[PDB]
């Protein structure tokens, strides 16, 4: 007789007057005799994410975003922790 | 009879009066008897992020964002870990 | 009888009048009889990370981003951990 048990993870309890936040980004679980396959490509605040894959394949692939392009001046923010704080100006 | 047992990773209990926080980017568990395979490619605040792979393939993979951009005068700002406290100015 | 028990890593408690914080980024288990491969490239305020794999291939793998490009005077900022505290400034 054989067993796995991935059970209960990333959970969370309270009780009492406990105050709690919680962020998660992509998790990714397989359990048992089977096949997983996820690439991800991320990207944030002006930044570039990429990723490519490829099992027993023959093709051609091939990425370029963002080609010689000008933006304007801007003024951005952004918050992704739990509980952060965030701010921008300019002048 | 064999087992594995990888349960309850990055819980959180809490009781009294206790505070918490908590954030995760890009777990990933695997357990058992099966494959499994994820690249990642994060970026942030202006950077580049990047990953590839293959498995017995044949192509060609080819990546090259940003070419040659030319962005402008910007004011950016981002808090990404818990409790934190991020800030921005131009002149 | 055989066993593996990677059980509650990273986990986290609290009672009485306990704070805490907590960031994580990136983990990574393979518990039992599996095989799993991930790459990770990550990229942060200006740099650039990159990752390469292969497992019995043929191919050509290239990467190259970033070609001459030429950005503007910025001023940017980032906070990534537990309860920290940046800033930025411009003239």
């Amino acid at each position: 007789g054989q067993q796995s048990y991935s059970g209960y993870s990333q959970s969370t309890d309270t009780s009492g007057y406990g105050q709690s936040s919680y962020s998660s980004y992509g998790q990714s679980q397989n359990t048992g005799y089977g096949t997983q396959s996820t690439p991800q490509g991320y990207g944030s605040t002006g930044g570039y994410g990429s990723s490519q894959s490829s099992q027993s394949s023959y093709g051609q692939q091939s990425s370029y975003p963002g080609y010689g392009q000008q933006p304007a001046p801007s003024s951005t923010s952004g918050s992704y922790g739990s509980s952060s704080q965030s701010s921008s100006y300019g002048q």
